[PDB]
């Protein structure tokens, strides 16, 4: 499956407008699951201007499923890309998918610094959380907010591995997340807008948003019926941490970039003008955000070492800095006064 031999044979037979081509027509270059980009070859492209000459070819990490239910990912993917909201589906196969090639970059962490950019990223995603309201998302897709849902079967994944502590204070955040969970079970409950259940992306991140010739959404893998707070706060969370490091340990966190107040102030105003602003609304939203980030932590350093049984990007190394910054936020919240009865 990553031989282009058999890459080029499952395009030709499931592309149709490729039908008629042979592998001799096709260009395969390799770019947590495998991408391929698949092409007509140069001379090929400029005699069919009126097709596409690219295709995302999307072969499914053999372990998925142990972070998400793969036929809900697919069935909400689906949807997304009915809605013109995701990459168009073009076909599946045994193991994966074929998607439409989008054209344009990923955002990069320098783009978030950018107020232009950070508006219409806002605008974008401000329009996306009107879909539950304003289009009938299948009635039998699950309302539980996915952050209740994804805690807690990440929590129970790591109960299957035994070595654990070995990659060390894991079962103090175990508890730690119990804490949250149950903090959020009251605290989500009051009318706080931020508390709002819409339908969100649940991995917001610049490598996730493209710049076309307009800002388009991507991966959806997690996406699913969320408090909105949730899809804001690991957005602001990643404004703070790149990944284009080339070395070990592919990562770097800088607190000092996390999106500035100024900036956040900034975002919700443009978010609401697309989601729907008094002051006070704008403050109680990034109070919501704020507490929601304590969870985000919590998450993804679970999935974190989920991935680093997975593989063998150093996940376990990230895996704890995502927990550092599960105690530097309760911390920050505690010790201002802003969270109460949560220990
Ligand atoms: C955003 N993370 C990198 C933490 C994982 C989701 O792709
Ligand atoms: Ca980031
Ligand atoms: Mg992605």
């Amino acid at each position: 499956l990553t031989d282009p031999l058999y890459i080029k044979k499952i395009c030709l037979e499931k592309v149709p407008e490729w039908n008629h081509f042979t592998e001799d027509n096709l260009r395969v270059k390799q770019i947590t699951n495998q991408l391929f980009e698949v092409g007509l070859k140069e001379e090929t492209a400029n005699n069919y201007n009126s097709i596409r000459t690219r295709v995302l070819f999307r072969i499914y990490g053999k372990h998925v499923d142990e972070l998400y239910n793969t036929i809900s990912e697919f069935e909400v993917y689906k949807t997304m890309s009915k809605y013109k909201i995701a990459p168009q589906l073009l076909n599946t196969f045994n193991g994966g998918r074929i998607e439409e090639w989008l054209y344009g970059d990923p955002l990069r962490i320098d783009d978030l610094k950018n107020p232009t950019i950070l508006i219409g990223i806002a605008n974008v995603l401000g329009k996306f959380h009107t879909l539950s309201r304003k289009r009938h998302l299948p009635e039998h897709w699950d309302r539980t907010p996915c952050i209740f849902k994804m805690m807690e079967k990440w929590k129970n994944q790591l109960f299957k591995y035994k070595n654990i502590e070995k990659y060390c204070d894991i079962h103090k955040y175990i508890k730690e997340s119990d804490k949250f969970i149950k903090f959020m079970k009251v605290y989500s409950k009051s009318d706080n807008l931020a508390n709002t259940i819409v339908f969100c992306h649940n991995d917001l991140q610049e490598n996730n948003i493209i710049n076309t010739n307009c800002l388009r959404l991507i991966d959806f893998e997690y996406s699913g019926f969320n408090f909105l707070a949730t899809d804001i706060a690991n957005f602001f969370i990643e404004t703070s941490i790149d990944y284009s490091v080339s070395s070990y340990p592919f990562f770097e966190i800088d607190k000092k970039k996390y999106i500035s107040y100024e900036n956040r102030k900034l975002f919700i105003t443009a978010y609401l003008s697309n989601y729907l602003p008094t002051p006070k609304l704008i403050d109680e939203i990034l109070e919501a955000v704020e507490v929601q980030a304590l969870g985000a932590h919590l998450l993804w350093g679970f999935w974190s070492i989920i991935r680093g049984y997975q593989t063998k990007f150093d996940f376990f190394l990230y895996a704890e800095q995502r927990l550092k910054m599960y105690d530097d936020q309760k911390e920050y919240l505690i010790s201002n006064n802003i969270i109460k009865g949560y220990d």
